[PDB]
């Protein structure tokens, strides 16, 4: 069986003053510090009771620093508990003496108890003890003042009820050492009235002035234009970084044009570093689809331009003229996993701050799994949060499916979010929704509309202009219209 | 400021139980403590003919979750807004329910000024 | 495959008497009881053939009390089956040893079977038998003088042929029990003429003056008026006790209120005592509704009010001349069947004439289970049972699905029972139906009509008043309105 609870008279006791820590011999009394000599040695001994008045537990002391523990221990052991039960403030101290202490500075009128293994096992001590503690307004948590001292604060404090926690600060080890000829008023000043808290995350408002201030200056509103329909920014207010813009339309090549002379002038006009990944062709193709754009001529689309400029130089001109200032960098291919890795490195590697990744449809490699309109969302998702996790600007182009009502896409059929591709990921991942309609067999058959389909950032939305083709420069010029 | 997101403990199955779970936290932290806690939460969509942005009323049924909001909240506001019609700045206000007094539904309008940023009271009715 | 049947020799068979149980060394030979040796240890083997005399199957024993089950126990196993096709009476056991004891008893004359399965499947063993049974004039069924074994019975003759079944009726847990030193002649005076017991719930009319007669002045043709609008009465004749009231609408606080006001008026003008479940709102809520009602004041909904009566004394006047009476009675919360319990109480223990209860919708606690369509179903039930079964008035509040047609609940759209809620139980066990329709957004906003739904005393339905709201007072008040 466990050890025998010592006996008081068996074991010589009194209950006489610890001289020594500047306890009163009444002190001692009250909370069960005791005075015993067994077999010739005088050990001092501390009676652990329940809340019931029961004595279930000792720890025994000799004077070298060595212990003995009594009863049984429970996990959920307070030297002092039973004195107490309810009150509107109880102080909660490292160790039996520091207890002692608190019990007189007060003339033990208020409540103190100890940890049971105080130290180490301050989580699981106080955890034991939610309902016995909740019984009192605030828990003033009295600790060491060191490493492991404030640790033990921390994780009491997590496991101890809502906001009635609150530290001391003592300007010694323990309260002890400040009753120990220092300063008797300093542990009084922090019984009433001490620090009241642990949140790692929340956060007053008033506190957060500075980081605001910075914040308004570094980041920005007008994050890089919309190029060609004021409109787009007028609405949108730019491409911000970290949000995920979403292109998208119908049969639209006027699509991937537009998202082509968004990546031209901002990896020119502005100094953006832009980064692309046109999964539906070449790296060679697209480059020359840039180069002959810079340049207000339909490049590859002419046999005897592509020969002529080959051999005036031009060529080589235009080439240093547009690239040569490391500012457009493209993923050239032949997974989603595999995709989104070098996507990043674009950012995190080359720091471009634009990608755009042209064709969102394209999935592709991990074959064994259903419908592209479960794993879309997935992939957005990983999007997005390279997209905000990085800060830079994803433009998303994607294509729509098709109505089965009535007017096609080249009948220009407006569109809707609803009208939407994916399962739902992208109508909601996406910051800005910027789609485009062309009615390609009417009045304007170059003429394009642009839809703000949505736009967090500012959530003003709809018809927000128009472009004209340019079948000649192979722009998307922007133009005069409305009712 | 939306529920909808849940996070961090992962290793189990629907948003449809567990939205349910913390719902139940909430409106104890709520009642426990008399705090007045106004939870934000976001729409599931339609499937049928008329969505969002289209103004489409919406019902209780038309409720995400599985039950727990459906019923652990005492006031449920809900806001319409047909942000493609006659005014797309108006917005409408149900009172999809309401613990206290039960007396519920159509309960006012609103309009956005996409200019000062606040949601103006607004004359309107039939 | 299965377990072989036990070859008798093959394993040290002898016909053996069971010195133990009183049971003769030629008892056990004829019904098939015999003890075999294997591999070392002697167990006791029970032979089950079928009508055509094979052995399909065997239950072997060992001493402490083991089993082994041999061959192909099928569904329809009878120990002894064998032995009888056809006779003027078949005494059935639950177990082989008391089968062994009747066959004694009776020097094996006579038939016996046991159940194959015996204990628990004692339904299933018997339906599967119901013509080998048919071929004897009585069927005894002697089975476990206990809870579970007079359950046996029970389910047994439910499934066994008409007029036949008589119970058995023994001084001892089983037949062998009382052979066993105790009283042979009592399993005897069983065997021959014992008790024939199965109408608990056939109840032949002669039988019921008494009960008829009681009934005659206790409930009342006109029972209980609806107050507020006579018309609910003219139609439905009142809410008579034992009835199931439904009352349904759409948005309608306007339903709560209606409830609120009746709970009121029975509980107050007429002597009634109202029992109420509001399981919406606590019960001091619903408490301060009442009195707030009763004063045609809108008490909690009035900081000014409240404080008023508190301090100028007529909190505690109102309070005592609503309640004073003990004649309202609160259900208050914080699953079906322990509901059902709590206001079984209401009736039987503080018996209230009326119980009230706000809102079915709330089904709770018990989840693992599917559909609150079929759940609905259940719970109206039991309600019905409990208001049948004990003649207490039970009011039932209900709220309707939202059409997806057209016009809503506030518009005033009608209702049907088509209309209604659940998947048939309330659309069925519910003996009048009042619904209350109020088209928020219109003539009278105020305005609120009364359908009699469902009225199975009178079948008199349709249309049948008005009430006005007054936002004022609080009250559905009665009004002027027709064509």
């Amino acid at each position: 069986m466990t050890y025998n609870v010592w006996n008081f008279g068996e074991s010589n006791g009194r209950y006489s003053a610890l001289t020594a820590r500047g306890i009163s011999k009444e002190t001692c009394q009250k909370a069960g510090y005791w005075i015993a000599k067994v077999d010739g040695v005088m050990y001092q001994v501390a009676d652990y009771r329940d809340q019931n008045g029961n004595i279930v537990s000792q720890k025994v002391r000799d004077k070298d620093k060595n212990f003995k523990t009594t009863g049984s221990h429970k996990s959920d052991a307070l030297f002092g508990k039973h004195l107490w039960n309810g009150g509107k403030k109880i102080v909660v101290t490292e160790g039996e003496i520091d207890m002692l202490t608190v019990m007189e500075l007060q003339d033990c009128k208020y409540p103190v108890v100890s940890l049971g293994h105080g130290a180490s096992a301050a989580k699981k001590t106080c955890a034991a003890n939610y309902e016995y503690f909740d019984q009192f307004e605030q828990i003033i948590l009295m600790f060491d003042m060191d490493e492991a001292g404030r640790k033990a604060v921390e994780e009491a404090a997590q496991v101890l009820p809502a906001g009635k926690v609150r530290v001391a600060v003592l300007p010694c080890k323990d309260a002890n050492e400040c009753h120990l000829n220092g300063h008797d008023r300093e542990i009084m000043e922090q019984v009433w009235n001490a620090g009241p808290w642990i949140p790692d995350g929340v956060v007053s408002a008033l506190s957060l002035r500075e980081r605001i201030r910075e914040h308004l200056s570094s980041e920005e509103s007008v994050g890089l234009l919309f190029s060609g329909c004021t409109g787009i920014n007028d609405k949108t207010l730019g491409a911000r970084g970290g949000e995920v813009i979403m292109v998208t339309s119908g049969s639209g090549m006027v699509m991937s044009t537009f998202v082509r002379q968004q990546a031209l002038q901002w990896g020119t006009a502005m100094g953006k570093k832009v980064g692309l990944a046109m999964l539906e062709e070449s790296v060679e193709e697209t480059a020359e689809d840039l180069i002959g754009l810079h340049n207000r001529v339909r490049l590859r689309q002419s046999d005897s331009l592509k020969r002529e400029i080959i051999e005036n130089g031009k060529f080589d001109q235009w080439f240093d003229e547009l690239f040569g200032n490391d500012t457009f960098h493209l993923y050239d291919s032949f997974e989603t996993d595999r995709l989104l890795a070098k996507l990043a490195y674009m950012r995190s590697g080359l720091g471009c701050d634009v990608i755009i990744l042209d064709h969102i449809s394209i999935v592709v490699s991990a074959s064994g799994e259903s419908d592209e309109r479960k794993m879309i969302d997935n992939l957005m998702t990983k999007l997005k949060g390279f997209a905000k996790s990085t800060g830079v600007v994803l433009v998303v182009i994607c294509h729509l499916k098709n109505p089965d009502k009535g007017k096609a896409h080249e009948e220009g059929r407006p569109v809707s979010i609803t009208d939407l591709r994916g399962s739902g990921a992208l109508r909601q991942l996406s910051d800005t929704i910027i789609a485009l309609e062309r009615n390609q067999q009417g009045d304007m058959p170059n003429l394009v509309l642009v839809r703000i389909l949505k736009c967090r950032f500012t959530g003003d939305t709809g018809i927000a202009g128009y472009m004209e083709y340019n079948k000649e420069t192979g722009w998307l010029e922007p133009s005069s219209y409305s009712g």
